[PDB]
């Protein structure tokens, strides 16, 4: 019996806000907008509402949840050995980072973390998320709005996709600004790990941490063991149709051969030169192309298509981050 309640971005209808609050209060799982992807919620300290994420989304028990705060005074409560890492948490924060701590708080449950000594802090820079938060007065627990192992939602027409009958509320502030969930780091080694790359780049955290370590599993995607974070273990961000990535774009001519029964994914300055094509933005704009990545995977997975051939991108900048994306969800890759 689900509710849609659209909200201004900048300053939402408190009342709407309240009704979430209430639904999270009482142990029920609501869905709400942030800057880099929906967040489907449950309040942090209550163990059998974040039980229903995890069911809600076919979720496996070991994949944590992050915990997303509003105030430097929530860190306090719920981490600890953080205070050498505040000048850091200062500049990016509220914003697209959520960095791995040591866990403090009895108050949070075992289901958010996995059962490990460490728990996943973001503090999202959307007002209508702050908000929320504040007006709740506990931490809410959220992984990514999507069925587990399906791309992340970025506007309500996803979430709606996956949710609608199985939530009772849904908060609509339109597209999500970044379209890729936040940069993951662990703080919590003697040297700084990026553990999922986003719209905080690489470059910038390797002029702030030059130790900074970058696993194999990101430019791989190949975890195995206990993951620490979200977007490690398992498929994910993957279309309901066999995913194709080119990162060596003159054998282009070859795959669309070998695979005819396609639609591709590419960029505005390579849109003609394909019949059947959905184009995901330019290169001149790389951030266009991160806005609109899970969106053109939920429209091309619906062409009637076989096969959806993507195009590679540079690693660097945002363009790190759509490539980790896209070597998760891919069924072959053509190098
Ligand atoms: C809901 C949103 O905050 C997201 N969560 C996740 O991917 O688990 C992120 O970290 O950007
Ligand atoms: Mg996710």
């Amino acid at each position: 019996s689900t509710r849609v309640l659209k909200v201004d971005p900048l300053f939402p209808d408190e009342k709407v806000l309240k009704e979430a609050a209430e639904l999270l209060r009482n142990g029920e799982v609501i869905i709400f907008p942030t800057e880099t992807v929906y967040g489907i919620g449950a309040d942090a300290y209550n163990e059998e509402a974040c039980k229903k994420i995890f069911k809600l989304k076919e979720r496996p028990a070991d994949n944590p949840l992050i915990v997303h705060i509003h105030s430097f005074k929530q860190l306090e409560e719920i981490a600890e050995g953080y205070e050498p890492h505040l000048d850091f948490l200062k500049k990016f924060w509220p914003g697209p980072l959520t960095v791995i701590f040591r866990k403090k708080s009895e108050k949070i449950p075992p289901v958010v973390t996995a059962d490990l000594p460490t728990v996943a802090v973001r503090m999202p820079a959307h007002p209508v998320a702050l908000k929320l938060i504040e007006l709740f007065g506990h931490p809410i627990a959220a992984p990514s709005a999507n069925i587990s192992g399906r791309p992340s939602a970025t506007n309500v027409k996803h979430v709606i996709e996956d949710f609608m009958g199985k939530v009772k509320l849904i908060i609509d502030a339109g597209d999500t600004p970044f379209g890729l969930e936040s940069t993951i780091v662990d703080l919590t080694k003697e040297k700084p790990v990026l553990l999922r790359p986003g719209p905080v780049e690489v470059e910038r955290l390797k002029e702030l941490f030059p130790e900074l370590v970058v696993p194999d599993f990101v430019r791989k995607g190949n975890f195995k063991g206990r993951p620490l974070a979200p977007g490690m273990k398992y498929r994910h961000y993957a279309p309901l149709k066999p995913l194709i990535l080119v990162e060596d774009l003159t054998k282009m001519e070859e795959v669309l051969k070998k695979y005819p029964d396609h639609v591709v994914i590419c960029v505005e300055e390579r849109k003609e030169l394909y019949d059947d094509r959905i184009v995901v933005g330019s290169l001149k704009n790389p951030y266009s192309i991160a806005q609109n990545i899970f969106s053109a995977l939920r429209e091309a997975e619906k062409m009637g298509k076989e096969y959806i051939i993507v195009e590679g991108f540079e690693e660097r900048g945002i363009l790190f981050a759509v490539m980790n994306r896209l070597r998760k969800a891919a069924t072959e890759i053509v190098r």
